């Protein structure tokens, strides 16, 4: 049945080939006895699935049906192109007929307990769908849109099946790929909605993209449950990526009503992410605690920016407030990086949240934002307390030479949000950052006195 | 002597670029005294040539000469581009004692039992006059070339010789080569008369090439004879692309009195081919019978091209009665090939052939040829059917997957050639090629059915 | 001690990279709180290297002063461009507190017994004054480059003593090194004097080249007691070059008193060069002598050509006085390595030489010097004669293949001088060397004879 496959799906794409001539030369007699042909062949290669299935190999089965609708989808975008009513209706009519084939395979997988094939098959599917969906949408065929996305409606349902399968299984490792490819393809086709302007399009995926953020905040659930955090921040940490992108789409086109529904989306996530730092934390595992907030802190500095660019003080607001919740957090992973005897982690910490503070800064300086500067170098002031503590504590633990570490880069970083204030003209924030200076240099010369007298 | 040698060789080099500096600046008083110098270094090699006779190394003797004989030319070519006569007639005539000497170093050569030597002195000597001929035709000056074609003719007399030994020796590859190598550099130097328009020079040249072809024929006889039917199509096969690039001066410059003598040695040289074919088959050796017919219709061809582009009728069909004679050969091999059951040879050759022929059909479709095209549409027909046969026999044999491939190759060939009618607007080409893509379609549809029944 | 100094070190240059970006942006406020911070971290730092060598590390206790230094200067220089005398004045205090302590720390080396230290931290200090001094140069800067120029002679005075140090240690090759980097570190402060026409400045330094000049003198002469002959010669060779290097800043810049003291100084060093030679001849080794004399020979050639495109006849005239002694020397090595029977050194030795004749008649052919030409046409002859005798000898010795290589040679660079006369049109020249060649035939016309009696 391979060869049987093999043979039929090289002739397709060759009749296809031919098409392309007879449709370009405008050749419609030619074109009519390809059509004809091309009907006949995915006749034989749908009993060639029957037979693969017959044979229990589901995997060939799915994979010539996959091959031949993308053909068919190759096929659609020369009608489309051309403008070819009649062959887009043929074709359009074959793409079902195959999509009802595949569907049956990803049952067949299931029953063969392979929730992996199946994924994979519904997952190329829905990519395949809103390749067509993209050329339906540039074309302007409202027509084949509609039959698509409800194709693209159909498949969402049986991929959330197939994720309840793996959940079942005992797989949310596999549960968490799809929705968060599923997700991603969303995004993408809601892109295209946005670009194009359809409301109606970008409504019916953005409530797909709710039911999916559902799903997938069940499957860190069930993360946690099975006590893989690990897992669970990672699902959250690309979600959120993905809304803070999908958000971008909805800033730069002017979107207040998508924006508002990813904005709230974004809050559910950090809330559950914070939940998974607490667990993290009560794992005994700091360095994960840490790593996670300091991923959502650089994340949401750059949806900040995307609100400092745009202007959009509601958003600013927002993410600023979330900013805040982050830092506190962080600051007790520190405390209890600390209570671990952990001041190396404790110090990487500050060092890096005092850099994303120093680069959010720098986006208030140069946008002239003096409300969140204000609030920014009130949040460096508390970090560099900390790190001055962490420095008196790698000394008490006789680490003199992580305390210089720790107050060099400090320096370095003073130094350099210095610079902005003095390119920027911002005296008030220059002096801050100049008694901080001072601050440092005396603490390093006490680390200096140290190393002196440990022989260093 | 090898050192003696090797001060004289030198020293006469940096003598010739001394008179360089002499001719280009014009200074006859220095120029006359290294013209002197180099005539008394030009009599010291002479006696070491001498001396590495005597010592039995004809090797050594060769090489001295050959050298000199070089660096002579060189010197030639600054007498000749400085139009200095007197120069130049003092070294034709060192040249002619230089070519004497050689001839002797041949005998010697020969005497030895070392024809190979002999050949390579020749061969050497007869580039290195043809070169000097060169120099001769583009200055004009008719004297020196006169005499430079005497030396050629006495050499090519001298080869023929050697020739003959290396056949009494038994070794008719040498001998070929030797023809071959000649034949290539009369071709070289027949473009040189043609370029040039001296129908003399060229006469004299024709003459020669036919004088070597006659040679070759006898050589490609004892190759036969000697049961090396390879080496005897080898040389033919060589001969005809060299008749075919002269064929190409000819038809470039307009000279039919030339063309006609080639496309004469042409067929000459394609019944002696279609012998060797016979042969092979005999021998059993279907599948270098096969390559000899496939790489002499690519030839026919390549020719048939020129005289397409040039617009020579005469001369197209000729070779297109040359292509039919080569199929009927190839289908019979064909036949052979299936009799000997070897299915696969049997349609690598039909393959091939389509493909060459789909190539001529496109120059006739591009040069508005409808008479060939006609002929060249009922010779692809033909091979067709005789594909569709030996699938039929890949069927019978069990083998699926050959027969599979067949059709497949076919049908692409065929959408190619769809492709040309398209693009062309030949519906008439066109429908017959669309009716051949239908018959091929079913034929792979029984495949698939066959492929299926043998659970593939 | 070791991490100590680290953090004061980058402490220290990230204050001075904040201290530029207050002097660029004109903060006298924050520039003068970094000023005050620099001071402190210099005070720590000084505090560190006494550390270091209270912990008997030299060698860390000079890095650190040796860097602190470096960016010192760094500083000094933005001060400088900026302008800024306040700043310029402090750091430049500040240099000199380092300078102090990094003589202190060159007594320790050397109390040490690490004259090798001792010396490279002299070196690198001494370099550094040089990179200020030419700040101060290029700015107009009389009162910081007045204060360098004595810190310059402070260090060159501890220098010559730690060269006396290891002489006493009979490290006479660290006691070169020493002095040769001082001297080439010296013409490149001459240099700066030259281009900046600071005749005061000037005069110091061409004093201090004296100083070292005549130390190096007495290296050589202790390095010929020692029996290291190949170091003297090293010494003085590089001397030499050094000299030609500052005479060529002195003729393109037409200063004839430093060139006449140069000039002298090249005397002085070929006299000692020369008897070099004469140890190295009675020392067995003519190789050394041979290598000695033609690299002198080649840099004699260099300084004419200067002469000569400068029009200088007295400095041209010296030269080609010295190349004739140097030639006399010559022929006497070249007698000397045939009584050794080493004939292959004494016709390198003759080669070379004729080579670097030619080279010079070139200079004097295309300057049109005819009385310079006669001179070398003259020095080409005698160098021809006794290579024909090396000829001959390597004949007597059974040496054919050497006498054809020595004759080939000559042959070339005849025709290469030859070629100068032919196109400069010196029809005198050209006759000489047109019989200079026939000669040369001659003698390879009997080595060729020669050859074929030995059966090569």
């Amino acid at each position: 049945s391979e060869l049987a496959a093999r043979c039929l799906i090289i002739l397709f794409q060759q009749l296809v080939e031919l098409a392309r001539l007879a449709i370009e030369s405008g050749d419609e007699e030619l074109l009519r006895r390809v059509s004809e042909w091309l009907e006949e062949v995915i006749k034989d290669m749908r009993r060639v699935v029957e037979q693969a299935l017959r044979e229990g190999n589901s995997e060939l089965a799915a994979r010539i049906l996959i091959i031949l609708f993308q053909q068919l989808v190759e096929l659609a975008r020369l009608a489309i192109e051309s403008g070819d009513e009649e062959l887009l209706r043929r074709v359009s009519e074959w793409l079902e007929e195959v999509i009802k084939d595949m569907r049956r395979v990803v049952e067949q997988a299931l029953r063969e307990g392979n929730s992996e094939l199946a994924a994979r098959i519904l997952i190329i599917l829905f990519q395949q769908l809103v390749e067509l969906a993209r050329l339906a949408i540039e074309s302007g065929d409202e027509e084949l849109l509609r039959r698509v996305s409800e194709w693209l409606e159909e498949v969402i349902k049986d991929m959330r099946r197939v994720v309840e399968q793996a959940l079942r299984e005992g797989n949310s490792e596999l549960a968490a790929r799809i929705l968060i490819i599923l997700f991603q393809q969303l995004v993408e086709l809601a892109r295209l909605a946005i670009e194009s302007g359809d409301e109606e399009l970008l409504r019916r995926v953005s409530e797909w993209l709710e039911e999916v953020i559902k799903d997938m905040r069940r499957v860190v659930e069930q993360a946690l449950r099975e006590g893989n955090s690990e897992l669970a921040a990672r699902i959250l940490i690309i979600l959120f990526q993905q809304l803070v992108e999908l958000a971008r789409l909805a800033i730069e086109s002017g979107d207040e009503e998508l924006l508002r529904r990813v904005s709230e989306w974004l809050e559910e996530v950090i809330k559950d992410m914070r939940r998974v730092v607490e667990q993290a934390l009560r794992e005994g595992n700091s360095e994960l605690a840490a790593r996670i907030l300091i991923i959502l802190f650089q994340q949401l500095v750059e949806l900040a920016r995307l609100a400092i660019e745009s202007g959009d003080e509601e958003l600013l607001r927002r993410v600023s407030e979330w900013l805040e919740e982050v830092i506190k957090d962080m600051r007790r992973v520190v405390e209890q990086a600390l209570r671990e005897g952990n001041s190396e982690l404790a110090a990487r910490i500050l060092i890096i949240l005092f850099q994303q503070l120093v680069e959010l800064a720098r986006l208030a300086i140069e946008s002239g934002d003096e409300e969140l500067l204000r609030r920014v170098s009130e949040w460096l002031e508390e970090v560099i307390k900390d790190m001055r503590r962490v420095v008196e504590q790698a000394l008490r633990e006789g680490n003199s030479e992580l305390a210089c570490r720790i107050l060099i880069i400090l320096f370095q970083q003073l130094v350099e949000l210095a610079r902005l204030a003095i390119e920027s003209g911002d005296e008030e924030l220059l002096r801050r950052v100049s008694e901080w200076l001072e601050e440092v240099i005396k603490d390093m010369r006490r680390v200096v006195e140290q190393a002196l007298r440990e022989g260093n």
